[PDB]
């Protein structure tokens, strides 16, 4: 269908369409959505891969690390679960998952530029692991919209793991992919315990009016619960874990420049 | 079957040894789709620098051309076409970056401020993805020396802080900088079209590579003029794509919807 040719390639802008264009919520994401089905997802598990060496390990203990300051600062330990508690957590730390399939995407993509070389399909999986992370974001952002400090916060945070993330995968690819890979299994364990803490009716949930920004995205009916969007988002969290240890494993045997294993599921 | 049981699986570097090496998986599944017949009359414009910054983006461009040009030896002797294809070799290792760094901080600034970014980055993204296509197409035609391959190396470092800070400092200047550029390269590209139907310029790759026929959509019967002609397409696309950005800019409209993602849908 799409009536781009070449009337509209000699054109100068289209600066002056910008005013009459609907801002329909399907445009902010690419098409390739991820699909899941609610009832086979729903048994997604919690899962733990064995560090390595020592670089598999520093990887771990850092995640470790951070998990537990992050636990004990943010007071997430005691009081009982709550819905507030729950996606102000999630808000603030998907900000800082969107970051790293943004480095490692643009530095491979920096890479095959410069030898001039085939990268086989890894680019196109981060990038959309990035922008499937800032999905994540901007439905947490319909549910909680936060303030002035927590705002401040977010901006230094990832000015430092900005830092982090891209100058760990200059030097040690595998370290980040390795890292991604155990913050994925804890972003598993702490979603499921989300649906466990449901179903128990211990955090039984408000904000049953999905937003719209999810419903497009994960293709779900109206009749949709948060529980429903929570797993889908755990779901995601799940392949990523995978796809970062898949990636990892892949360049401690110096597999880097071999083909992207995930490319054939699509 | 992308269920539970593959998310819940710890490693699938046992499927590597089994997963075989195909084109159509070296780039996104958004790739162009033209008609060679409508993509005949792609023409050669030039914006009016608006003030300042565009003045400062065209005076940076076309110095840059005078440069290379009188440096690469172009205007010296015939054309051929090792001159072409080296030329066009180097300069789109260069083109790739900008949407990459563009792309990059638009998606970090909706992480950080947390706004939706209403179609940009993708775009911006893929925008990088066919000016590499461009570049993988190009290392099959032809397999660059060492000097060249160094020459290559450190001009992405300077040019990549210099679209880095550009980019951070002035977005509109960027964009402008790459529209731009992007003139420039019709130019180029017609120049070649034109040898072809003149005869001063007799291509022996009228065999057009694997990676390029699934990129592009192209028989096995097209030839080097053709495949000049979906890319001068896709340099002419990235001319409009990024003077609209950065009229968007120049009017505070950097934060409205990417107008392009409608002229799809
Ligand atoms: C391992 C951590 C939390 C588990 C976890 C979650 O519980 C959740 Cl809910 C998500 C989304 C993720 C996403 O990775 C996630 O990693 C602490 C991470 C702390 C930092 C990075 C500091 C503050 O910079
Ligand atoms: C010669 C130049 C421009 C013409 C031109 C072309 O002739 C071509 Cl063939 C293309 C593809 C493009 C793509 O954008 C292109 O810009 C100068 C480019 C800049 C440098 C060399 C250094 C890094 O600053
Ligand atoms: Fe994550
Ligand atoms: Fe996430
Ligand atoms: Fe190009
Ligand atoms: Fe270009
Ligand atoms: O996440
Ligand atoms: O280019």
């Amino acid at each position: 269908t799409p009536v781009w040719g070449h009337t509209q390639l000699n054109r100068l802008s289209f600066l002056e369409t910008v005013p009459v264009v609907p801002l329909r919520v399907s445009d902010e994401s690419s098409e390739d959505r991820p699909t899941w089905s609610l009832p086979d997802i729903e048994n997604v598990a919690i899962t733990h891969k064995k560090p390595n060496g020592l670089v598999d390990t520093l990887a771990y203990r850092s995640v470790r690390t951070c998990r537990w300051l992050f636990d004990t600062f943010s007071l997430y330990r005691f009081g009982s679960i709550t819905e507030s508690k729950v996606i102000s957590r999630c808000l603030f730390l998907e900000t800082v998952a969107g970051v790293p399939g943004m480095v490692g995407g643009m530095l491979r993509h920096l890479s095959s530029l410069r030898y001039m070389t085939r990268d086989k399909g890894w680019i196109n999986t981060l990038l959309v692991e990035a922008e499937n992370e800032r999905m994540h974001l901007m439905t947490f952002i319909e549910l909680r919209q936060p303030g002035l400090p927590l705002r401040v916060s977010i901006i230094i945070t990832q000015a430092i793991m900005y830092l982090f993330l891209l100058v760990a995968y200059v030097i040690s690819p595998r370290f980040v992919h390795r890292f991604v890979g155990y913050l994925e299994e804890e972003a598993v364990i702490t979603y499921t315990g989300v649906m466990r803490a449901i179903d128990e009716g211990r955090l039984r949930p408000t904000k049953n009016d999905v937003p719209e920004v999810a419903r497009v995205y994960w293709n779900l009916s109206k009749n949709a619960t948060f529980r429903d969007l929570i797993n889908v988002i755990r779901a995601d969290e799940a392949e990523h874990r995978v796809v970062n240890h898949t990636f990892a494993d892949m360049h401690e045997k110096r597999l880097q420049n071999s083909v992207n294993p995930f490319v054939v599921l699509k």
